[PDB]
């Protein structure tokens, strides 16, 4: 058992209630153009992390929610209702929610959650990261030249790192696009051998970082340096340790 | 009824039997760097496509199968077992199972089955199409400025198409990326509102058509042509036919 394992168990409730609250608004009709944000988009981020922080304020009453909700704590709750906010305005069921629990701004625990077709990622500290419940594993991959990339779009980067990402692109086997959280879900079940992306905000990668790392993945920044709560958001994921030192040389930082 | 009935049905039979061929294969390790091509996707698209066509060599003796099979036949059809091979390999469920029937180069009927998640467009020329049986409309869009763009890949054009790719997208409300057939089925859904591919081969588009016609949409080559077998695989699609002008005039072509 986990030193975390009331957490974690507190963790699969509010993928649960975020679940079931974000579900009826997904492939609804989008309206356009109001004076006000009619999306239902929206309304499952806005009613999924209100419930979420209501338990959490019941349950977790000395801890911190990431975003201003108190803070100081050495314990901190990220959520992220929706990661993948354009795929799911767009109908796809790629979008996750996120939930992590970080400590002294390291991620220690972290849930993917996909509500339509019921996909889990469960990683921590100290327990191999599970699938819906099965022991997962990141595979080996012998070099750039055989290895599937994803990102979530080239122009999502910066201009500087449209090019870099550029670069490494070339020189990998297939790069695949579109997908935020997923990507790192299917690195983590050895569907995916390197993810790169830039700009995220820390709910969009605190979860990530247990699961593919508890998958026996590495999931570091453009420096290969830890992630933690105060990161500007260029993460580098690869499901072979091998793998991050040709692919940050690949792209001529 | 449909003037397609008899052959609505055989279709709907060619999408089960490749999809109880191709389910077991998907998220299976994946073997590298042999003499020999051991990889899952190709034991499932042979599989499939063997058994559609022993279908088909018994029941509709005197139609053509495209791709050399009998041709010269005013009817023909055309399967694409795995349409988003890269995706399949890379463990998404986005892909999907193409089948037409097309007549004096046309196609008259089609079909996108996604056997992981079970969603299944039909599309006929006498019917409005049906997702999982239900009658579906493509929603309207106002402007280019509000329109959503879906594309497989950037890097999927050719150098000029790179180009007229971009320029078209800088004028979209947004633009989500990889999906292959899947994002036709979320345009006839009313979820996306163009697509802009090139370099298609016929399996991959003779199924689009009826479904987005059927649905409401267009879908023609770059010069609002009708799309058919010999159609270079150059494709736009637009939810609302209102928008098929200032779409082709934005890519400067």
């Amino acid at each position: 058992r986990s030193a975390y394992e009331d957490d974690i168990r507190l963790a699969h409730r509010l993928a649960d209630v975020a679940a079931d609250i974000i579900r009826p608004f997904f492939r609804a009709p989008l309206t356009i153009d109001l004076k006000a944000d009619h999306s239902p988009v929206t309304k499952a981020d806005r009613g999924a992390e209100q419930a979420m922080r209501a338990i959490l304020e019941q349950e977790r009453p000395e801890d911190g929610i990431f975003g201003e909700s108190r803070p100081d704590a050495r314990r901190l709750w990220v959520l992220d209702p929706i990661d993948g906010t354009r795929a799911f305005i767009g109908g796809r069921a790629s979008f996750g929610t996120l939930i992590a629990l970080v400590e002294d701004g390291r991620p220690v625990l972290g849930i993917i959650n996909q509500p339509i077709h019921q996909e889990r990622w469960v990683g921590v500290k100290d327990l191999p990261t599970s699938f819906n419940g099965e022991v997962i594993h990141t595979r080996s991959c012998p070099a750039l030249d055989h290895a599937l990339l994803a990102t979530t779009s080239p122009w999502l980067f910066e201009k500087e790192g449209e090019v870099h990402f550029d670069k490494i692109r070339l020189k990998c086997r297939d790069t695949l696009l579109g997908g935020d959280c997923y990507n790192y879900g299917l690195l983590s079940l050895g569907h995916c051998d390197l993810v790169v992306e830039q700009g995220l905000k820390f709910y969009d990668f605190a979860a990530l970082v247990p699961i593919v790392e508890g998958a026996g993945g590495i999931m570091r920044d453009w420096q290969n340096r830890p992630l933690n709560k105060n990161s500007v958001g260029e993460v580098i994921a690869a499901g072979d340790h091998h793998l991050i030192e040709p692919a940050l040389s690949a792209m001529e930082l």
